[PDB]
């Protein structure tokens, strides 16, 4: 006899916890940082987490229950789907309207994708995915579903923005290996990129998945932290435009508060789908990651203040615009270049320059000296699937002016003992 | 046109059922004390509010906490909790305790762990309508029936469970499991110690697993009549049996907070664990709420009063349906745990068959108003049986609800 038997599932790696990502931020857990009694510790750089904005919420809620423990409803609370439909409205400054019936509430937008993955792909199928894009994405869309990731390359050229020959590159590779694809999978603003999407290039990306009869996801979980409101184009910007339902059925979009809010332990993740076959099945499904009814009944009211969020969004694109700068200039000061972004919590950073030659494992050793002689975690490129070596995804808004400052300075006192 | 995968267009989904056509049948002319007593009363519906007025007479940091381990403090809480619904006769180490969004996530989260796609679980029936898509509609798996009747009391024998075995060896279908609810959902009755240990012994000659789902370990009239199976692993000293054994927990029907959707596995298997960690990302438990919850479970004065007393209600909330039913001339099995009762209406069918079932069904829904679950939608062996809730609901409303049933049988 032997030990009682797991499932393929349960032993297979593809939880993604053997990776840099993973490792980085357990060495932090092993040395925190701390201003007072460690200022030598670990400073934590890669996880995107937003608590810049979080005062606003602390401030608000100083100034101002058998019914929600009862309700278990997969709809949600139609009042905080109401919420929820009017803050994304906000975020897109009324360039889209939701309605908050097709809202489908899951705990946070790892649910939602895995969930969309389970409806819009059968196992041994592939979703398309510009590289680089957010690593988690390896295990939400592949550890339960069977689905595979077909990588669109995009490389620095074009700013790792999508290209029509690149879509039709990954398409058309995996069908002449017998490799069925079901949809686009995008993250708009871009995570790792900090990065919008511009409004042709997701157009084209919309004709290109009505031809080949494929779905496109746009998880848009940084959508209220693009730094300036005109410069982010939604999907559903593109979708309001068309009233041929025939083309709207291909579009969903995922939503979360983690990000814009800050609030990711409380696991509000949405799916807001132009499909009505989508709607209902993924309400059904939803049954397995619900949101909590009291989270859901005391964020309805806040996010339903339209003095509020108006406020909350417009200063949270200003301190996060204001913090990108803080580290990019910080970092030309350096030396150091990042990539041009306009949103998100995250800089995306070239350190090719300083490798041994363009190979993956000279990205790694850089990344063991920043994690060990500068105590510093950030993620390396390649575990974002980049194309390019040496990038890597340095995050800013998770901590206070002086950890940041700190931080540059140990980056810059480390490349003046490299020149 | 777009394409949809297989499970999006699945009928597993379950909807195309009885259980959730008179579920819905209620939302569109549902009851209400003030301004519709004749609407649908909702009795399909296993939810506990008649204990919530004990809870009612009962910042930065946690909107920030997202690790899948949970708050110390709600695992300390939820370990001590379960202890004491076992009155001690078994012992939660809080570093095990693994949670998920409501036990629904729990239950589907187990078979992506210990079962393959086309692989199968061996359940009893009668069985929760709702797993025929828990456990399969995402994972492949499939569930074959453990075949019970009323002569015990629809109680597993070691009989039932061999011929199930069989049965899934000829078609080419891996057993891998047995998930069983204990107390039993729709019986209403705890599983007696030693048809627990009997299943636990057949697990180990298979070496498969055992999932025991005891949402409604906490509803179980007179504790004593509870076994767990956290108590019969407690005083094994076999590690190869332990090793399969892994509880699903709730506080949805305990202690009436199915909205909060708070769900937990406590494995006896390390991978298990880890396994089922890991993969709690997909289904985390609100922060907000591990923390409003830490301290109220963790407060055992109050919770040894809370479980005593939901026990006393739910047993004389369950007098009162029986015998209200007895009074209108229906047999209720005897049960003696849970949120509903077993109801025997066999002796008003048209062809003792499954057609039959569900048009008295129909009579029911429509002219009494009344949605009940039929005992095929929890695939019972025998037509006529019906499963009512009872604890969903005011006195009031069960007195009204009774006099409907009182005056159809005239
Ligand atoms: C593009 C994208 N989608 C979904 C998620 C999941 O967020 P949720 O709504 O479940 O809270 C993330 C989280 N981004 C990160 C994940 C951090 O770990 C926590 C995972 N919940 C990151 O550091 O890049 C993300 O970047
Ligand atoms: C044995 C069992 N396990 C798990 C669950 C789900 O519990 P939760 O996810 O809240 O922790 C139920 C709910 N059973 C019912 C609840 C249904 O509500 C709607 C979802 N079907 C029922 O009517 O039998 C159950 O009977």
């Amino acid at each position: 006899n032997n030990n009682v038997e797991l499932s393929r599932v349960a032993v297979s790696d593809t939880h993604g916890e053997d990776s840099p990502y993973f490792a980085g931020w357990k060495a932090y857990d092993e040395n925190p940082y701390d201003e007072s009694h460690n200022p030598s510790g670990v400073i934590q750089m890669g996880l995107a987490e937003n608590q810049v904005s979080f005062d606003l919420l602390e401030t608000y809620l100083e100034k101002k229950f058998r019914e929600n423990a009862l309700f278990q409803d997969y709809h949600g609370l139609k009042t905080f789907r109401q919420a929820m439909a009017s803050f994304m409205e906000q975020i897109r400054g009324g360039k889209a309207r939701f309605d908050p019936d097709r809202i489908v509430l899951t705990a946070g937008a790892t649910a939602a994708n895995e969930l969309l993955t389970f409806i819009l792909a059968d196992p041994n199928d592939a979703l398309l995915v510009p590289t680089p894009y957010y690593p988690g994405f390896d295990r939400d869309l592949r550890w339960r579903t069977g689905v595979k990731i077909v990588p669109i390359h995009c490389d620095s050229s074009n700013h790792f923005q999508i290209t029509p020959e690149a879509l039709e590159s990954a398409y058309q590779t995996a069908r002449d290996a017998n490799i069925r694809v079901r949809g686009v999978l995008i993250t708009n603003p871009s995570n790792p990129l900090g990065a919008t999407v511009q409004k042709k290039v997701l157009e084209d990306l919309l004709d290109f998945c009505v031809r080949k009869n494929i779905h496109l996801v746009s998880d848009e979980i940084y959508s209220g932290s693009v730094f300036h409101a005109s410069e982010f184009t939604s999907v559903a910007e593109i979708v309001e435009n068309i009233d041929d339902v025939s083309v709207k059925e291909r579009v969903h979009i995922v939503y979360s508060l983690s990000k814009d809010l800050g609030l990711p332990g409380f696991r509000v993740g949405t799916i807001y789908s132009y499909n009505d076959n989508v709607v209902r099945t993924a309400r059904r499904m939803s049954s397995f990651t619900l949101v909590s009814s009291q989270t859901q009944h005391m964020l309805a009211s806040m996010l339903s203040d339209e003095e509020f969020t108006e406020k909350y969004i417009r200063i949270n694109r200003e301190r996060l615009r204001r913090r990108y700068d803080t580290i990019v200039e910080g970092l030309k000061k350096a030396g150091i270049e990042c990539l041009k972004g306009n949103a998100g919590l995250f800089c995306w950073m070239n350190l090719g320059f300083l490798l041994e030659k363009k190979t993956k494992d000279g990205e790694l050793q850089l990344w063991d000296v920043i994690l060990k002689e500068l105590n510093l975690n950030i993620s390396p490129g390649s575990s974002c699937h980049c194309s390019e070596v040496g990038w890597f995804r340095v995050c800013f808004a998770n901590m206070s002016e002086n950890t940041l400052e700190i931080a540059l300075k140990r980056i810059h006192e480390f490349m003046d003992r490299r020149r």
